[PDB]
């Protein structure tokens, strides 16, 4: 294996939110093969952000996931050459963002180069004014789409005063090289937490857990 059962990551993410500029550094350690990992968070350019930070955590690696023997793991088959994806989020008000991650690894290191785009979200609406409280735990579905590994999730931010503000994804996943075999259809179900945050959230500590599975059990 490429992959060790730690690994070190690396990321930059560069964005505009609604005209926002932002750059965001992240450091952090994680297991592939438990399928968790942590990361520390910092912007550099554009704080104190004038959005919901929450809406940007699912862009900061499908390599972190628990795959049993049964499914092929398309993530870590990837490496060391590394994957791709592009992900559209549609939010119920008319907010979209689209978001891209290219992942190269060197040595115990896996490098992440980051880019999100959000534009039409309404400034009375709860990312513009911050009420936000946390993503609800997902189930994301892996199929092949006219050659392509697709994930879809339906999901759901919790927002102040016991409401929620739902959110569908669609990433798409490619291999740098040609030839790793996609996976059959399967389900990876997700949690992703902040786990501390500074006043403004220009520090955030992240975690991450998830396990593939079909569906059983």
């Amino acid at each position: 294996s490429a992959i060790k059962p730690d690994m070190k990551i690396k990321l930059r993410m560069e964005g505009n939110v609604n005209g926002h500029h932002f750059v965001i550094d992240g450091d952090g350690t994680g297991k592939p093969f438990e399928g968790k990992q942590s990361m520390d968070l910092e912007v550099k350019e554009g704080g104190p952000l004038p959005f919901a930070f929450d809406i940007l955590t699912t862009a900061f690696n499908r390599v972190f996931a628990k795959y049993p023997d049964n499914i092929q793991d398309y993530f870590k088959q990837s490496f060391p050459k590394g994957y791709s994806w592009e992900r559209s989020l549609t939010f119920e008000d008319g907010g979209i963002c689209n978001a891209r991650n290219d992942i190269t690894m060197e040595g115990d290191t896996f490098y992440n180069k980051v880019r999100f785009y959000g534009t039409n979200f309404p400034a009375n609406g709860p990312v513009m004014q911050k009420k936000t409280l946390k993503w609800e735990p997902s189930t994301e579905k892996m199929y092949v789409r006219d050659g392509v590994l697709t994930g879809d999730v339906e999901t759901a931010l919790l927002l102040e005063g016991n409401a929620h503000y739902r959110c569908d994804f669609r990433t798409t996943y490619k291999a740098k090289e040609k030839g790793v075999k996609l996976p059959g259809a399967h389900f990876v179900d997700h949690c992703i937490e902040i786990l501390s945050h500074d006043k403004d959230y220009n520090k955030v500590k992240l975690y991450e857990h998830a396990v593939a599975h079909s569906g059983l059990p």
